[PDB]
DNA sequence: CCGGTCGACCGG
DNA sequence: CCGGTCGACCGG
């Protein structure tokens, strides 16, 4: 993590922040604002990165040689975008924000990845976990980060950043730091239904693994493949069972 | 519907109507409710708006039990209700408000009958995927307890679908969609389980040709929903598991 | 022509 | 500790 070193710095110009009063979006805008002002060179959108990726590389055109950039299949797995807007990227038509991008800012130095995710909550009640990553994305993000030996290329963050209301607007109150492969995989629950997302406030998360990149990949799929035969049969119970006698 | 005979009003007043850009659609469901609580002021409601009337006109009522009696329907109640120490906590100086899980957007209801209007916004200016419509967990459950106590003739469920685009400096509605729920063909609803198990179809395209009765629309859409579920049970081994199972050795 | 992903919420 | 619900998003 590049944001860890520094991460002290920004918890204190966060606590205290105000906004117009998902809702608390606009605090991401603050976290990006302050990692652009003492990280210029490693702070990127994601599309951001990927407009600096193909604006350097004027010779390259046509969505194969673009994908060849990347130099990564898993890199270019979680941050690509489409075939046709690959093909058709240029000066006059660039990438702008994407609904399902997976990271909210992506922290670049030395050809290593982190990808940072910002999450908003409400403090002023107790509200479930939320949505952190696919289950499933993240199922193959492992099994490619095998099939290629990518063990040492990226990192998965989470930046929480905890709002209360006071008058007519938010204010920030506090803040959490939490790495993905730091945490025991074995122990992230997915929530199924909610889009097959891992779940949990970042404030609770542990952060105790002592394994290597390449045992949390093959430990977490281990866990992934026995919650879906899990889910498939409890499936059948809460959804099949109680409603038979209709049929 | 209490919502079609006015159809016509509701798409004149919305489009090419202009909003200052700030769901960036919000702004749409606004102004539909404003002019059904302008036009149908004794039927419109919001679904908070609902509870907290229905629990004021009856002041002597407190507890959960007996607050949750003044429904008069279990399907409703579950349909609308709030839970235990959200109803048992319930005031006149701790009214309910909005929660980002209510099964509605607008509630209108005559003669004791039930429309719920849960409003789509679309951004025309791309071309996406069907958006959620209902959990079809949620709606099984309604159908079993619609059979369970034969309440077949109680309510509906209406949506309205608000297309618009940004244009310059505000947003601009360029068209509308109605249809009705218990009008379309329920074998052919698409549960899209990942996606929080939700139907999912544009409100536009939606068939309303089902023609048989409410309580036939009740068991029929049960069927299809235990057997897309039983599917649902084969299709996650085959694409959550078989491929996977090489790395865990 | 089928379905995955982001966002963030409490009741039990 | 466990887990549904709303919203609205294009590629494979
Ligand atoms: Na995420
Ligand atoms: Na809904």
């Amino acid at each position: 993590s590049f944001i860890k070193p520094i991460y002290q710095d920004i918890n204190s110009i966060l606590i205290g922040q105000k906004v117009k009063r998902a809702a608390g979006e606009p605090f991401e805008k603050l976290v990006y604002k302050f990692l652009k002002e003492n990280l210029s060179d490693l702070t990127f959108k994601q599309y951001e990165y990927l407009n600096d990726l193909f604006m350097k590389n004027p010779a390259i055109i046509g969505h194969e040689a673009r994908y060849k950039l990347f130099n990564s299949p898993t890199l270019l797995f979680l941050l690509s975008r489409g075939k046709a807007a690959t093909e058709n990227w240029s000066i006059e038509n660039l990438f702008e924000e994407k609904q399902n991008d997976t990271a909210d800012i992506l922290l670049v130095k030395d050809q290593f990845y982190e990808l940072l995710d910002v999450k908003t909550r409400n403090i002023s009640k107790s509200a479930q976990a939320p949505n952190i990553i696919s289950a499933y994305k993240l199922a193959q993000t492992c099994a490619k980060m095998i099939d290629n030996k990518e063990f040492d290329l990226f990192d998965i963050n989470y930046l929480e950043v905890d709002w209360e209301l006071n008058g007519e607007d938010l204010v920030c109150v506090s803040t959490s730091f939490a790495e993905l492969f730091k945490s025991e995989p074995s122990e992230l629950y997915i929530n199924w239904a909610a889009a097959m997302q891992i779940q949990f406030h970042v404030r609770d998360l542990d952060q105790g693994f002592n394994g290597t990149r390449e045992e949390w990949a093959k430990s977490y799929l281990k866990h992934f493949v026995t919650q879906a035969e899990q889910r498939a049969i409890s499936m059948i119970d809460k959804f099949v069972k109680p409603f038979k006698k209709y049929i």
